């Protein structure tokens, strides 16, 4: 089978809910990330044969959100585009599907990534069927399509509490994990470890010069001394999950360029990394929290690798309890997982995070002179996706 | 490269806007189609390794629409699922991506299809940012995300008028094409030519037995003597497109099961058809109407076939002018295109039509003892997808 290489990989900084990017539509954040990925390698945009963008909450973004991102990035109108929705796994599934397009022989160069502006998700009304007498409900699209389990009608955070109970993960352990994610995020930013992968967003102003948004803003929104006293927001009695040890709602995008060996060599491009293998797995919807621990072994077996062969891991931190549970189940050394921080501190724009953690993993491997890395992310409905990459030194 | 076979292919009947399926959510229509595809071949649901469903208008469907369809069809909670959005090409792109997953070596059996309930698409309000003084607008999600070109802010029907003008396709020609689509649809239904592919929808009633919806209802909504007198709804002066010669808004779903050679032979299944090749193409957004004439030659070249090798064609009839324009550009014999009727008469649930026309094409080829067929469908943003299949006798 053809090899698939990652020749560029970038992300926007992540904005807080109703924060610095709340006025920049998801499709424009996608445009910034895609253009950034092309610009890193000075790639002629007409070399791109397809664009796959993860995007969970598409309402009100307008027709063909992935086309809007591609055209906004400067790709020509001859570029096909598709938006993909595997909830929080969307950006990773986009990369996997793009790799399959290369392996199937159909494209030599392809963009894959994800985008989300959670600040701009609308509320919904059934406007076509009148209500002759009675109150009418406007559903928050974030809660209805993003954060509520269909089958239980409960918030993802309630599923996080189920995980905490079953795997004996305490409030104190979740808080310590969260504090570590905040500390690692601030340290990696201070060390320049996000400078390579982050492409800034220019924000037009009503009057004056644009604001250049260049750094994640979520990880500064923390008061460490308040963390052990915050209320448990999903469960009144015997709860464990809080606003601080859960991830937040965020805005951001990410993008990667994938190529065949023949195409990258014809262009004189040295790859960042090779995609070794990938896999999806699923279990009961209420157990989406531990599905990454099912998906990663499948990807490892496809790679003919063992868990001991992986130098660094990126597991998306939808909740601190999710990070702790998958580490515990797989027996992972926490010093090798999310070493530059994770979503509890950095943020979590649903449709982008699955590709964002690949972007970060590439740079973690280079920063540590490592070889194999693995990334995995859970998703609503009970799923997870996982991918194994090889750093090319 | 591995061959990819279609071992089953079904569709729901299509309901009219606010019609017989308006109370059956898109995800449940998807469940009916997927279960129907499994039932045709008595397939153990656990053989399915992934599910890709096209779905253009996901707002308010709840979390993970493709999971809801899969679980509703009786697939186990171990089945990964993804929803794909290439506007009207979504269902075809789902099938193409699924074929790539087989060719890439990653799955041996996969479900691909599409689903849409246009009746249930909500209106949108920005509920998070108050408006201190002034009227507030609720955008129709169908118009905003489905039917309006982003760049021109005009309806797809206005792009249809641009096509009519540039390609000299008159009102009278569009009306004659529409009448032919209605006539062919009624004839094929009367001849039993949709009995094989259509799986009925049972509709629960407030009191009493369910209603069994088993036949397309759009093609009976026509008054032939009124057609030449209807108003031109997108352009007041010198218009050509009407409510009768444009497609309608509709509800419906469709689903196919794809397999490798090794898997179908191990299960003792005879394939319906082989997927020979497929392709995407794009041009300027306002020229989405003629993009099928760009995509099909790419697919033919990948198949090492010429247009003369194709026995029958399915080109989605988003508008009569689109059908006429692509026939004219490619020089196709209208007696070989959409021979059982098309979307102008049968309906057009956006995310399902791209796979629906493959389902219909399979049966057209068998009904006519034919070999090669091609299907193609345009999509907002300037794209089209095309697929070439080989009937297995
Ligand atoms: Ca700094
Ligand atoms: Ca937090
Ligand atoms: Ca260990
Ligand atoms: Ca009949
Ligand atoms: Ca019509
Ligand atoms: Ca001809
Ligand atoms: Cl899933
Ligand atoms: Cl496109």
């Amino acid at each position: 089978m053809k090899e698939v290489f990652i020749v560029s990989a970038v992300r926007t900084p992540m904005g807080s809910f109703m924060g610095s990017l709340s006025g920049v539509p998801a499709t424009q954040l996608g445009a910034v990330a895609i253009k950034g990925a092309l610009d890193k390698i000075n790639l002629n945009p007409a070399e791109i044969q397809d664009v796959y963008m993860g995007n969970v909450l598409q309402a009100g973004e307008g027709q063909a959100p992935a086309k809007q991102a591609a055209l906004g990035a400067g790709l020509p109108n001859t570029t096909p585009t598709t938006a993909v929705n595997k909830v929080c796994a969307s950006g990773m599934k986009a990369v996997m599907m793009a790799a399959q397009a290369v392996k199937a022989g159909d494209v030599e160069a392809i963009v894959a990534g994800g985008m989300e502006n959670m600040s701009q998700v609308p509320h919904y009304i059934d406007g076509r069927n009148g209500v002759k007498l009675g109150d009418i409900k406007l559903q928050d699209g974030l809660l209805k399509d993003g954060l509520t389990d269909v089958y239980s009608k409960q918030h993802m955070g309630n599923c996080a509490e189920l995980c905490a109970k079953e795997y004996n993960i305490t409030r104190e352990e979740q808080d310590a994990f969260a504090i570590q994610s905040y500390e690692r995020s601030a340290k990696a930013w201070s060390e320049g470890k996000f400078k390579e992968e982050v492409v800034p967003v220019s924000i037009p102003q009503r009057k004056g010069e644009p604001i250049i948004f260049a750094e994640d803003e979520e990880y500064k929104n923390v008061k460490f001394d308040r963390i052990p006293t915050l209320p448990t927001v999903f469960q009144k009695e015997n709860g464990t999950v809080t606003a601080a040890n859960a991830s937040t709602l965020n805005d951001g995008a990410s993008a990667l360029v994938l190529m065949s060996k023949e195409k990258m060599e014809s262009l004189g491009l040295k790859p960042l990394a090779k995609i070794v293998s990938y896999a999806d797995a699923a279990q009961a919807p209420e157990w989406f929290t531990t599905a990454p621990a099912k998906a990663l072994p499948i990807a490892l077996a496809k790679a003919n690798l063992t868990i001991n062969d992986i130098d660094f891991f990126e597991f998306n931190e939808a909740f601190s309890v999710v990070g702790l549970a998958n580490n515990k189940i797989l027996g992972l050394d926490a010093a090798k997982v999310n070493v530059n921080g994770g979503a509890v501190a950095l943020g979590h724009p649903l449709g982008s995070s699955g590709s964002r953690i690949i972007v970060t993993l590439i740079n973690v491997l280079k920063q540590n002179n490592a070889k194999y890395g693995a990334a995995a992310i859970c998703n609503g409905g009970g799923g997870a996706s996982a991918i194994v990459i090889e750093n090319i030194k």
